[PDB]
Parts: structure tokens; sequence; C-alpha cells
């Protein structure tokens, strides 16, 4: 009756000024003062009024001018950071929109999905693995990666290397990482990187790089990355070659004692990769092939 209609006509001007100052957002001497209104607003949500501003920020999302896709994005981080006990339940749908957004091609729009992904991982990702209990890790860290790996199945080398941008971005920007959760990733990155279908291995292997360096490679799977990483630099793309050779360097690096009796086969196929024409690719290969050597013993 009236609280119910009092609470529409808050709500209806609510979403009228916030859809107005994200509009004027895509002006360019009314977008900082539009910044401001919103940050203003941000700060003033109730776990009421939230869930109509992130409604306002997704299908402000999918604006064609990309000034206003990269500021909802920061705008999603923003709402994280400044309330996250009250959207740590609609992350969910958050990272969905990320997710959605993945397909874009415009430079500041890929890099505002990372750069969210990246905010979004050390807020709610950050020590989730301290104590008894890994259930409530398992799940944030879920939350993450199941959309984030069904966005690499699709047929889009776009939506795959962004993916995988923002795979590692997550592993690198948990502050506490949860090591156990986060090596729940290897065996499908495994099948990814063996996969032919998949075409954006070069920005997968950073994301190996990145579980080495927060060591969080699974032991069980370490034999079959390293074939992947193996077929990897048998591959026609330079890049994918030079980013192999790398990700060696960063498991010789950082998984030291984990791979120190496994290292004669991953020798032997740096050492048939040192003459490759390309020379980017011989220096990473020769990069690998002595930080290898050196790990094992051939002096």
């Amino acid at each position: 009756g009236s609280h119910m209609l009092t609470s529409f006509q808050a709500m209806v001007e609510l979403k009228q000024k916030i859809l107005t100052s994200i509009s004027k957002l895509a002006d360019r001497d009314t977008y900082q003062i539009a910044v401001e209104d919103l940050e203003k607003t941000i700060q003033s949500l109730t776990p009421e009024t939230l869930p109509m501003f992130l409604n306002c920020l997704y299908d402000s999302c999918s604006d064609p001018k990309p000034a206003v896709k990269k500021e909802c994005l920061h705008l999603l981080s923003y709402v994280c950071s400044l309330h996250c006990d009250s959207t740590a339940a609609h992350l969910t749908k958050i990272i969905a929109q990320i997710v959605k957004r993945l397909k874009d091609s415009d430079s500041g729009v890929r890099d505002a999905c990372r750069d969210t992904i990246g905010a979004l991982s050390g807020i709610y990702l950050k020590g989730k693995e301290e104590g008894t209990n890994t259930g409530s890790a398992s799940l944030a860290v879920g939350l993450f990666v199941k959309p984030l790996f069904e966005a690499m199945g699709e047929q889009n080398k776009v939506v795959q290397s962004g993916a995988s941008m923002c795979m590692a971005r997550m592993v690198e920007s948990a502050a506490s990482p949860p090591v156990t959760s986060f090596q729940k990733l290897c065996p499908r990155i495994c099948k990814l990187l063996s996969n032919s279908s998949f075409l954006a291995k070069a920005s997968l292997l950073p994301v190996v790089s990145s579980l080495s360096q927060v060591g969080a490679i699974a032991p069980q799977s370490l034999e079959s990355l390293l074939e992947s990483i193996h077929d990897c630099l048998g591959s026609t793309d330079w890049v994918t070659r030079k980013a192999a050779a790398e990700t060696l360097t960063a498991l010789a690096s950082h998984s030291s004692g984990l791979i120190k009796e496994k290292t004669d086969s991953t020798i032997t196929v740096l050492e048939t990769c040192r003459f490759d024409k390309i020379k980017p690719v011989r220096e990473s290969v020769t990069e690998a092939l002595q930080l290898w050597k050196k790990i094992s013993g051939k002096y």
C-alpha cells in the first residue's frame, strides 16, 4: 500500500540518478563529476539498495561506448571494495558480467576486465585458507574459475585469451593465496594446453607461471604439465614457443624443489629447441635450459 509504494518511489528515484550519471559518463567534460556522484552513491548503499545499483551496472555494461563499460567494471570493483560483505552474495553475477565482457576487442575494456578480476580476487580470495575448514575457499575460487574455464571453452581466441589473462591476474592478486584450491586448476589447464582447439596457449602459459609463483602447482599433474609445455615448445607460433620457454623458466625459478628429479626430458627438449630460427625464442630457450641445467647439475 503506502510503504511499498514509498519504497518503489525511492528506488525509482535512485535508479534515475544512477542511470543519469552513468549516461553522462559517456561525455568527456561530464565524466569526472559523474564519477564523483556515482562514488558518493556507492558510499551510501545499503543491503537493499545494493542489488539495484548492481543491476544498473549490469544493464550499463553493454553500452556500445567502451569508456562506459570500463567505468562500469571499475564501479563493480569499487562497490566490492566499499561493501565487500554485502556484495559477497552477488559476486557470482558480477563475475558473470565480467566474463560476458571478456569478448570485447577494445584494449581498455579487456584491461578493465583483468583489473576487476584482480581486485575481486584480492578482496575475496585473501586468507580464505587459514584454519581447519576448507569449504569457503573452494566456493570462492570456484566462483572465479568455473565461468573462466567456461569462457575458455568458447571458440573465440579473444575470449580464451581474456579468460587466461584474468585467471593469471586472479592467481597473482590473492594476498594469502588459497594454494590447495588453486591447485585444482592444473588438471584442467593441462588438458587445455594439450587441446588443439585451444587458440590462446600463449596466454594460458603465464597462468602456469603464476601458479608456480604462489607455489600452487599440483604435483600429481606436474608430469602432464611438462608434457603439454613440450608440446607448446613444438608449436608453429613463435609467441607460444617463447611463452613455453618462459613458463619453464618460471617453474625452475619458483618450483625448484618440485622439479629436482624430473629434469632430463625438459632439458633434452630445450637442447633440441636451442637453435630456433626466431631469436627471442632462442634466448628464452637458452635461459630456461641454463636454469634447468643448474637445478639438475651439469657442471
